[PDB]
């Protein structure tokens, strides 16, 4: 089901060894044309920009392998205005891009070490939009005949909206990997993206996803959760 749910649908791959990380496609997101008021696009938020719309821009790169801590926070120094940064190291991207305005599509898969329930904590100046689980994000190894037909979103974060930080909580069953999909945009100027979660068993924060997401190959048969 495509639904989004407190109970996700996981998966269980055969012999061939998870890689660590996301894989990760960047891309454009022009500003308007110079005078324009405001001076930033608004079609980050057109309903279907995250399913279709994003793909009418410029393909900037696609990486394999982003894991550690993804969180980060890019300073501008103007408005309306095109600059250039670096993402985190955690990105596996050794090369500049306008910082202040591009989108950013990230999939795989989260493996817990815990069973029971998680709360993920996400916000981001622009725009993250989060599926999570077989069906709402994505189908267990059949990623590619999947990837579009993501449902409703399990949570989502806006800056400058009523919801600008946004929670989700899912129960979770360890060793199991859940398909994830993450989905950001910068709109002009600061950016920032924060993707966190705990246990109910603790009140450690986790921030470094090293141990958690990985990749998984697609195959004819698919590898669909036995537990
Ligand atoms: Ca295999
Ligand atoms: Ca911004």
């Amino acid at each position: 089901s495509k639904d989004p749910t407190t109970f996700p649908l996981g998966c269980s791959p055969d012999i061939t060894t998870p890689k660590k990380g996301l894989s990760m496609e960047l891309y454009s997101y022009d500003f308007r044309k110079k005078g324009s008021y405001p001076c930033w696009d608004a079609a980050y938020l057109d309903p279907n920009y995250p399913r279709t719309g994003y793909k009418s821009h410029r393909l900037l790169a696609k990486v394999d392998g982003v894991t550690g801590n993804i969180n980060f926070y890019y300073h501008a120094t103007k408005g309306c205005t095109p600059q250039l940064g670096h993402l985190p190291a955690s990105y596996n991207y050794p090369k500049p891009l306008t910082m202040t305005n591009f989108t950013m599509l990230l999939y795989g898969y989260f493996r817990p070490k815990v069973t029971g329930f998680h709360t993920f904590t996400i916000s981001a100046d622009d725009l993250l939009f989060v599926n999570f689980g077989a069906g709402n994000a994505f189908d267990c190894c059949r990623r590619d005949s999947s990837a579009d037909h993501f449902g409703n979103y399990q949570a989502y974060a806006i800056w400058g909206s009523k919801t600008a930080k946004d929670e989700l909580t899912v129960h979770l069953d360890a060793g199991v990997y859940y398909p994830i999909r993450l989905f950001y945009n910068n709109r002009e100027y600061d950016g920032a993206l924060s993707f966190t979660f705990k246990t109910e068993s603790n009140e450690n924060t986790v921030s470094d996803f090293s141990e958690y997401f990985f990749s998984l190959d697609d195959t004819e048969e698919g590898c669909p959760g036995l537990i």
